[PDB]
């Protein structure tokens, strides 16, 4: 049922599975001053929506439930960055983390060691911007995280394994034909589709480095999802 | 203005030499000194690997620094899962220093690194990586992954950031090239195009956890500081 989606279907399904758009948790008629507090009751509440994206990216739910933990426990933190990239794009210099929470990098110092993750992700949007990224693409990109940043380290050989990973990549590759759809349906020579996909992948990995560097910072002062929590949330 | 096999040939003409491990072969058989010493001498040769990159001296000494501060470790890694292709379960850090996972067990937190390392082996296994591919992965790593942290937006950085991006769409076209000359379908060609990339974020991803590993041995003092690869990129022109 999955692999047998065209393009436009899959671009709709994904589509259709957007989660919502959060806003932080704060009174807005009290003094403003706690900024760690607010994004990790943010990121709290956007966990269990993206749960429930994740189980409507095509394929996603055809999986076991232990790979779909072990996909989601790699990528979580590059899904909420992607996201906060996206949301962020129409507003140069800013972090749109949610809508009465944006912020600029100057606010980032406020914690230490925060200001050059915040460097990062509005360089990304600045990236973002530049290329103009189509909503449509950004679906893709982010269902392409979610599917791609554990399937090597399952650390798994039995035979399921070896189905899980083949399956994996199958999808991985209707999602890479859905994007050349798009930027065919866009007018780009078939030269500059392959140039852009290979420029949308790319960013794609300074995202995974994002979220390492995300994970040390966090580390570095029970904020992580276990194991545990995501498989009680995905049952 | 390099054409696809140009492109290919200037890679694989740059290529650096596969250099071993410095240990008395006839003493019984220091993991870490092992490794630190490989790759320190591996840097050297990596730095005038970089030099031959076609585009890559066009930029400014100071973002040919960048460029290999944020990829070294990176181009260490692909470099040992290209080299461990054939060698199933194995790393072949150095001809004579062929490693299993149990040999990574004797350094605490190793072989978490050591198993990433060697599925991602089994990854190009999987797919059949040639040469012509692999050096062309390993050159844009080198442009693609500091060029979103110049954390400049100077008209010198600018221009930068466009010469990075238009010889990264160059060797985009020789990838496709090449998988096209294999007799790839267009549609094989950007399925593969991107399951290459893709792997990609995983080697940045173990880079990640190399470096917090050798932060956490204490061993910081490996890392190649600034300094040290703007000292050995700022050669003269007197040989
Ligand atoms: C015991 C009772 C309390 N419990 C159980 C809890 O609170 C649950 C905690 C477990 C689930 C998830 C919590 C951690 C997620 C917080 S990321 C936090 C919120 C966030 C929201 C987004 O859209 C996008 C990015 C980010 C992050 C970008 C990287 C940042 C900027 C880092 O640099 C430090 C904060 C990070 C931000
Ligand atoms: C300070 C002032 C100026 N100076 C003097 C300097 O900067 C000196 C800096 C010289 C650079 C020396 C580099 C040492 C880096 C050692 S990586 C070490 C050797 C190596 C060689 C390879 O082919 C491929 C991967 C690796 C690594 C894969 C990830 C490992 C397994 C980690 O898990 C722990 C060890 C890591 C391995």
């Amino acid at each position: 049922l999955a692999l047998s989606l065209t393009a436009d279907q899959m671009v709709s399904a994904l589509l259709d599975a957007e989660p919502p758009i959060l806003y932080s948790e704060y009174d807005p008629t009290r003094p403003f001053s706690s900024m760690m507090g607010l994004l990790t009751n943010l990121a709290d509440r956007e966990l269990v929506h993206m749960i429930n994206w994740a189980k409507r990216v095509p394929g996603f739910v055809d999986l076991t439930l232990h790979d779909q933990v072990h996909l989601l426990e790699s990528a979580w933190l590059e899904i909420l960055m992607i996201g906060l990239v996206w949301r962020s794009m129409e507003h140069p210099g800013k972090l749109l983390f949610a809508p009465n929470l944006l912020l600029d990098r100057n606010q980032g110092k406020s914690v230490e060691g925060m200001v050059e993750i915040f460097d990062m992700l509005l360089a990304t949007s600045s990236r973002f911007r530049m290329m103009n990224l189509q909503g449509e693409e950004f679906v893709c990109l982010k269902s392409i995280i979610l599917l791609n940043s554990g399937v090597y380290t399952f650390l798994s050989s039995t035979l399921k394994s070896l189905e899980e990973k083949d399956h994996i990549h199958r999808v991985l590759d209707k999602i890479t034909d859905t994007l050349i759809h798009l930027m065919a349906k866009a007018g780009l020579t078939l030269q500059q589709q392959h140039q852009r996909l290979a420029q949308l992948l790319l960013i794609l990995s300074h995202i995974r480095h994002m979220s390492n560097k995300g994970m040390e910072h966090l580390y570095s002062m029970n904020v992580v999802p276990s194991y545990d929590l995501l498989l009680e949330m995905l049952d």
